[PDB]
């Protein structure tokens, strides 16, 4: 099964997708604790656009509150909520 | 709602995930055509693993094969197959690098 041109260009054109992301991307400042999972799927604008020119940026955001065993080394663990940026809709736009 | 603890943790384990590639990632040499898409979605070991000395690895691999078009510049266009690297399969193995 070869993929069309017309359905690999609307799946592949800037839109938000499930992308897995490394919690210490999104808390770099985080020094004490470890996080398990360490990545977590987030709506994230991905893709290309029909000019080398534009972007895919996100225009909509919303955050998300998901459960993370948040662990101190050879000291305790405790499961806490974690808020994350997601992106809503996106947008392709000059650079 | 809130994403409860074992479904963010199932949906993040080590597997294969729809991924959208730049096809000059895939074809690096080929900078002199312009590809329309630029990118292609393709399925990639993607997320995370239980342990610090374990990465996520393709196990199974196969070839998928996509209508691109090509823009030679000033020349002309073409649309035509191209071959791009698919993970059927992925597992937490030992670090190997």
């Amino acid at each position: 099964e070869v993929v069309k041109f017309m359905d690999v260009y609307q799946r592949s054109y800037c839109h938000p997708i499930e992308t897995l992301v490394d919690i210490f991307q999104e808390y770099p400042d985080e020094i004490e604790y470890i996080f398990k999972p360490s990545c977590v799927p987030l709506m994230r604008c991905g893709g290309c656009c029909n000019d080398e020119g534009l972007e895919c940026v996100p225009t909509e955001e919303s955050n998300i509150t998901m459960q993370i065993m948040r662990i101190k080394p050879h000291q305790g663990q405790h499961i806490g909520e974690m808020s994350f940026l997601q992106h809503n809709k996106c947008e392709c736009r000059p650079k």
